[PDB]
């Protein structure tokens, strides 16, 4: 019922998703000299190391919304892909896997910490 320890899980959890060689492509915000048309396409951008930056300014209140940020790097890559079959898009299916599988607990504990805060 420990309230806070989404942050901890979540610092965890991206320092896992930094070893990943599947996230090389989303560590850092999409070059717009590689990909000119980027923000034609993506009205937000977003990256792991931005997350990272938000969680460690003390600027996510809740693993959620830590998690609605996370969503969007996959949803942008899936937004911006030519092609499902693409090498980049293919890597964030798996990498979305990933934190999807790891994210649940985190977002379940603290949840319920919090409906037992306010009982
Ligand atoms: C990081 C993502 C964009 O959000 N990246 C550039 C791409 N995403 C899917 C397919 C090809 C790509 F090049």
């Amino acid at each position: 019922y420990d309230i806070q320890a989404w942050k901890k899980q979540c610092e965890e959890l991206l320092n896992l998703i930094f070893q990943c060689e599947d996230s090389e492509p989303f560590r850092q915000p999409v070059d717009l000299l590689e990909y000119p048309d980027y923000r034609d396409i993506i009205d937000t951008p977003m990256d792991f190391a931005t997350v990272r930056e938000t969680l460690e300014a003390g600027n996510y209140e809740s693993p959620m919304e830590l998690c609605k940020d996370v969503r969007l790097i996959f949803s942008n890559s899936k937004a911006y892909t030519p092609s499902k079959r693409s090498r980049i898009y293919s890597m964030s299916l798996r990498l979305s896997a990933f934190f999807e599988e790891h994210i649940s607990s985190v977002l379940s504990d603290y949840k319920s910490a919090l409906r037992f805060h306010k009982r």
